[PDB]
């Protein structure tokens, strides 16, 4: 139920607009000019003005080349792209008869925090992939999967510019598109972030919190079993080729096991912290309150910080990294 | 312990001021010249301008109106009216030597968003109707009940004023007007919007959810017997005027049976539903995350929208309408 | 998944017949004889003997109109009709060859307190309406909306006689009709009157008894802001024709905010009343209860008259309407 | 806050009408033929009609005593009166311009299972006394307490006849007369028998309970410290002539300290006991189980006689009744 390839022609002719030159203008814009695309980097003047200017592009100010755009794509973080939305995009949108937005993050739109006009048909195109491996699978010549979705079709053609875009920016052929929708998107960012990250990171605290502070291993020996030998980093490589549980059959009879039988033991307990993580996200409860961190000043997002950068298993590899030569 | 009628002589004479000319300037104003007084509307230009000027009445710009007026009426809506008092009234209310204003809305006085001087006496008339019953009200004769309430008294001549503006806006004699204070009507305001409507709303999606995925009840029948047929625009229109049981003698034994014996029932489950909420209210609890909902730029309120217009029963009217020719 | 017109020769050319000229014998039978239809009035000499003699019909006994009939229509209230079914009908339903026997009523049919023969096929219209605005839309043009059901099909002419008297009374075209059972039509009558009618008196009851008893507020002025004034038939109006969400959009914007967080947030505290309510009537308890309430002598229905008609917010209203005129 | 004499001249006169010569007919009668009243005994052929002929009343059947009577008094038992009222008083009330109806009870009128006409004025006379205490009280001289009521006044003349018939019976002077309700003397009829009556008896049943089957006292000894000898007949002597405290000073110091410390210690134990059977009585829910074991044939009223007949406590007692010479 995914798209595979499409035509080039709906966005083909016309000069493609590009705002900002950050993590994803770096990348992206020079893949867009390689198929033919009359692409313009819109960025206010700072470092990244230049490299911009000095890898071969025309470059002007973010309202500006909204003006001579008839695609835009808005590759600029998300914690700035509010007011810069409201300050620089939202004066000149009254002036198009038609035209197509594409942000590459759900979390700004489908919380209603930036709401286009009818006449601006808004989109969305998400790579999954590191970003630095982009160019690598330019350069081999495959290509890399992308989540697809329309928010306003007050034309008919948004899927006719939806895809043309995946294909533009060498997604596909070689990778797939799904499509999607724009709170989707918003949900799977954020609740990975939000349930197994910080459940991983508390369980190795909580692993060294233990070992140390009760059966008297030393706080050198925890740390080279946890994550400062790679077996975390092995532990990951073969999950992106054979599967999550197929790589299992690459280790010893106990460790399959004993991670067997606690899989199945803790789901039940891990079931309850993700459910409830991810109804506070579908009531659009958390951007409330990342929106009111940010007005207060992030008080609370500077001391959790002190808490962490003073724990003791972060004292305690900062002596080891000067042990192995790191 | 309620007042039927009183002196127009307090505030005859003088010029009335008018602010804002929306859903109680159309109605309250024309009273008001009726009874012969200089009433000047105030309004920005908008498309509110217009009316106000096409029926009659001098209008002027908002903070010039208070500057001509001896009584202040601020029949504004809720949201939008702390910034205009803070941007249009706080500069020129330090040329009164004396001065009453007026509001029509607890909530933004009661909880402290706007602080009134010393000089300028607040007062609050508060209508208990639909407002589009009102002119029906004012052409048959009778009159309609008002809330009554003094803030601050810096002159003695409060109520002098209070009930003065209830007789001026055709509110007594024909009905009644009660004494309280800015406090009161803020909790009633509130606390009916949020103890018996959302539980109601919650009952009814309820019935259907319990009905259609359970007990294998037609999608469209389920309905007919909730709301989309008449019973309850029918069991509302007798508590008008025969009271809220008197009305009960109208239906069968059956059903005064089942409903007695589970509205005393389920009366002790229902009680800690509205103590918890009122005491909400009564902290000024409320105020302030309807006061952080608009600065963080209304996430929640958005996305309950979609949770609600996309909701199965709210899918099933849809369809329906499309039936009955609604 | 509804029907919208039929054919009117399967009751035609015979003689239906109707028991009793109630609230809906002053209604339905004089649509019917408008159709082209002998109708026969049975009903035991009282008042409303008086009115159907009075409005041009023959009129008889009751079980000597079954004699003369070939369609019966049993338009009598529900708790009166097992002892006039056992005692006038089931003498006389062992002469008859073909029959069928049409119920308004689910609640007496669906947990067996009548039981009709083989050769008596029974079935169900159920009218979704007031009863007092159904000769106003026979009058304007339009029909409304019924439950057809059958119970007993003996013969396979059951949809043929079923959807010929929403036909004859004038149902359809106009209005719709929905195919359903003898027991969702009992559940749903049954379940509006004890789950969300019930709990919103308790919840109108316990506001009352929160804000004057603890807060304060005047005992004239917590009824004009509940139900004294019409605000509740203006929140029901408004359902009737745009939905009961869509409504909302002539509200305020803090109103709608108050009303959803606490529509989703109490959703699972009265999921769990519905849910309860809901079996105790699948398993035919209520009708239990309810039919041993009428042989003690309703001692349970008659205290809790007084203790309702005795409330102080039942004393107050009291009062207050010797004050609006009513 | 209590009525201590009154006229006689309201009842005198006409025909007081008495019927059943009972517990009370043996004894109320007789001081209202002293009074200078025409009465007549109502009672069917039975054992009870000879004893009224045989002490010189004039007597009739039930339903033709109040044919011939002006004042009616009903003195029959409770669990009959139901029946005998519908069937013999109840055709012929539609005589009577005016008329007044006393009852000894209210629990067979308070909980509605008896419904008077409008024309009946329905009151209430409730001697507080054994009833085996009046005719030596008549012969001494003094009163005995009753407590009056009206429930239906439709003449004005209610406390002219419910003062009226306490001083027929010789209730005052002498005794007092309390102004009550016929709500109030249900339930203080009932309540007295459901909390600390049967709190009381299952008490000195669990105490023989413990002491035998644990402690190791004689089954014999065991009843002489509880019941069989007489200190309950004299713990209950005191509390007539000197109070329910004030008899403790009769007592040993040890059996002050002993019961003050666990009275007040068990008595937020025993305030939910009897809370819980107060609003039991006053939902008039203990009326319609009481009006079914009725209608069941006493099943249950049968089982807990040879539950409570064949208990071991009640077993002991009869061989000890045999060893005391009772
Ligand atoms: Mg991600
Ligand atoms: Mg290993
Ligand atoms: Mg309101
Ligand atoms: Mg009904
Ligand atoms: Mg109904
Ligand atoms: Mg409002
Ligand atoms: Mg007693
Ligand atoms: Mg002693």
């Amino acid at each position: 139920k995914t798209v595979l390839d499409a035509n080039l022609d709906p966005l083909k002719g016309k000069t493609i607009g590009v705002i900002g030159y950050g993590n994803q203008g770096r990348v992206q814009a020079t893949i867009m000019r390689e198929n033919g695309l009359n692409v313009i980097v819109g960025n206010v003047k700072d470092k990244y003005y230049e490299l911009a200017k000095k890898e071969g592009f025309e470059v002007y100010e973010i309202d500006e080349a909204v003006r001579r755009s008839d695609v835009a794509l808005l590759l600029i973080p998300d914690e700035v792209m509010k007011e810069v939305y409201e300050k620089k995009i939202a004066p000149v949108l009254q002036g198009k008869k038609e035209f197509v937005l594409d942000f590459a993050s759900g979390y700004n739109v489908a919380f209603g925090l930036i709401r286009p006009p009818k006449s601006v048909d808004t989109i969305m195109v998400a790579p999954r992939m590191v970003g630095e491996g982009i160019m690598d699978l330019h350069k081999q010549g495959k290509g890399y999967p992308v989540l697809l979705g329309v928010k306003q079709d007050a034309s008919g053609k948004a899927w006719d510019y939806a895809k043309a875009i995946a294909k533009g920016i060498g997604a596909i052929p070689g990778g797939i598109a799904v499509i999607s929708s724009f709170e989707e998107e918003a949900l799977l960012d954020l609740m990975s972030e939000h349930t197994w990250v910080p459940i991983l990171f508390g369980a190795i605290k909580a692993c060294y919190d233990i070992a140390v502070k009760e059966y008297g291993v030393s706080p050198e020996a925890a740390l080279l079993e946890f994550y400062a030998s790679g077996e975390l980093a092995e532990i990951a490589r073969l999950i992106a080729e054979e599967g999550i549980f197929n790589q299992m059959v690459h280790h010893s009879t106990t460790s399959q096991y004993g991670t067997l039988t606690r899989m199945f033991k803790y789901y039940d307990v891990v079931r309850r912290i993700v459910e409830n993580e991810a109804k506070y996200i579908w009531d659009g409860s958390f951007a409330k309150e990342w929106s009111l961190e940010q007005q207060a000043g992030y008080p609370v997002f500077y001391r959790l910080w002190e808490l962490a950068t003073q724990s003791e298993m972060a004292k305690a590899e900062k002596e080891l990294y000067k042990l192995l030569g790191r």
